[PDB]
C-alpha cells in the first residue's frame, strides 16, 4: 500500500523519485499512463556520467490475473512483485531499497 501511488503521472513520479536524498533503488508503483490496465514500477538509479535518473518498468497483466515485468518472472500480485525485487534485483537496474517518500 505504502509504495502504491495510484494515478500519479510518469513525470510526477520522476519529480518525486529524483529527490537528491533518495537512496539508489527508491521506488513506487503506479498505473501506467500509456497502457490501460497495466502498472509501472518506477525506480531511482544512478551512474557516474548521467547522474540520478529514473528507470520505468511496465508491469503488464496476465490472463490468470497475474502481473509481470518480464514474462519469465510472473507474480500473483503487485505485493509479491515488490517483495521479490526488494529481495534481489534479478535483472532490475537496482534492488528496490526504499519506498518513495511523501
Amino acid at each position: 500500500e505504502e509504495w502504491y501511488f495510484g494515478k500519479i503521472t510518469r513525470r510526477e513520479s520522476e519529480r518525486l523519485l529524483l529527490n537528491p536524498e533518495n537512496p539508489r533503488g527508491t521506488f513506487l508503483v503506479r498505473e501506467s499512463e500509456t497502457t490501460k490496465g497495466a502498472y509501472c514500477l518506477s525506480v531511482s538509479d544512478f551512474d557516474n556520467a548521467k547522474g540520478l535518473n529514473v528507470k520505468h518498468y511496465k508491469i503488464r497483466k496476465l490472463d490468470s490475473g497475474g502481473f509481470y515485468i518480464t514474462s519469465r518472472t510472473q507474480f500473483s500480485s503487485l505485493q509479491q512483485l515488490v517483495a521479490y525485487y526488494s529481495k534481489h534485483a534479478d535483472g532490475l537496474c537496482h534492488r528496490l531499497t526504499n519506498v518513495c517518500p511523501t
